[PDB]
């Protein structure tokens, strides 16, 4: 008997990695939702928990997360700088206090040793490296409503480019609500760094560690939403997801925002998750 076998792993969820070659392990498929998001967060649409399975929901700052793999959350530094032990749901559509009672208990936070760390979060300028790892206690069992987002590869082919298509996806601020109480979801482009900085508003900082997107419908994650997957189609395979960005912070919501280039971090991302 093996973890999430029969030997049949159980799928679509898992996958081998089969008195035997060994003379067997089970593991997470990252990326492939059940059900495609489909397009009708600022201009975004209804979207089901089922079309964005990795995402993850903090609640005591109200944030979101990736999940990367049965015992690592991904999210934005700025999320967890203070919280070291943040409240984190999975596999719901609502967060509606109701359907709030599956819950991931934090171990560890790691943060960006790149992060500038403050005291007051009010009046950040800087939001360089806004990326930090959390590891769970307990493994989180995948299924049609919970699994993993894949993360980039350092493969050139993983550079993004302007008006590539992304997905956000959240329970933030909507045209109708301050917080939404079900998850919404928008496509969006890439978009050149001079957008960004384009909207009037000590100066925001810009660096290279920071992927603008959004364009002409004016969609776009706010408060509420940061710290969750920027998902984009894998290169070679347009089924499966990764993440190429996490929500940063943004000069207004409902403009362009920033996202921590993901790709940026892998190293660091894998070093970390190896060395504990
Ligand atoms: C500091 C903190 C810690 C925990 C939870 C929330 C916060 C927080 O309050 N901030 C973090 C996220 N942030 C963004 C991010 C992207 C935006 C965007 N893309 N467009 N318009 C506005 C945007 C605003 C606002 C400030």
């Amino acid at each position: 008997s093996i973890e999430n076998g029969k030997y049949t792993c159980e799928e679509p969820y898992y996958y081998m990695e089969g008195v035997n070659v060994l003379g067997p392990k089970c593991v997470p498929v990252c990326g492939v939702p059940r059900e495609p998001f489909e397009e009708k967060i600022i201009g975004g649409s209804d979207a089901d928990i089922k079309n964005f399975p990795w995402q993850v929901f903090f609640d005591n700052p109200w944030a979101g997360g990736a999940l990367i793999n049965e015992y690592w959350v991904l999210t934005a530094a700025h999320v967890v700088e203070g919280n070291r032990e943040p409240t984190m749901y999975v596999g719901s559509t609502s967060v509606q206090t109701s359907r709030l009672a599956k819950m991931l208990t934090p171990e560890h936070v790691f943060i960006h040793p790149g992060w500038k760390l403050l005291a007051v979060p009010e009046g950040r300028t800087n939001f360089d490296n806004d990326i930090a790892l959390v590891r769970l206690k307990d493994p989180v069992k995948m299924g049609p409503t919970v699994s993993p987002i894949c993360l980039p590869g350092t493969s050139s082919d993983y550079n993004l480019m302007d008006g590539d298509l992304g997905l956000i996806s959240g329970w933030g601020r909507t045209e109708k609500r301050d917080r939404a109480v079900r998850l919404k979801a928008a496509r969006l482009p890439v978009a050149p760094l001079r957008k960004c900085k384009e909207v009037k508003v000590e100066a925001y900082v810009f660096t290279p560690n920071m992927i603008c997107a959004g364009g002409e419908k004016g969609m776009d994650s706010c408060k509420g939403d940061s710290g969750g997957a920027f998902a984009v189609q894998d290169p070679n395979d347009k089924t499966k997801f990764y993440a190429a960005g996490l929500v940063s912070w943004g000069p207004q919501c409902g403009t362009y925002g920033l996202y921590t280039r993901v790709k940026n971090y892998v190293d660091w991302i894998m070093k970390t998750m190896q060395e504990n």
